[PDB]
């Protein structure tokens, strides 16, 4: 575990801490890429707006 919490897929446990992976994402949106619950920008999506 990291820190009492599983990291999703999405995420690095750093530190003790599940954080966002670092975001490498070639699509370009126009409203910027789709965010998971955490806030993470994986996988790479437009978001809806």
């Amino acid at each position: 575990t990291c820190g009492g919490e599983t990291c999703s897929a999405a995420q690095v446990c750093l530190k003790g801490k599940c954080v966002c992976n670092e975001v490498h994402c070639r699509i370009r949106c126009k409203y910027g890429l789709k965010k998971d619950e955490n806030g993470c920008e994986y996988p790479c999506s437009c978001a809806k707006a």
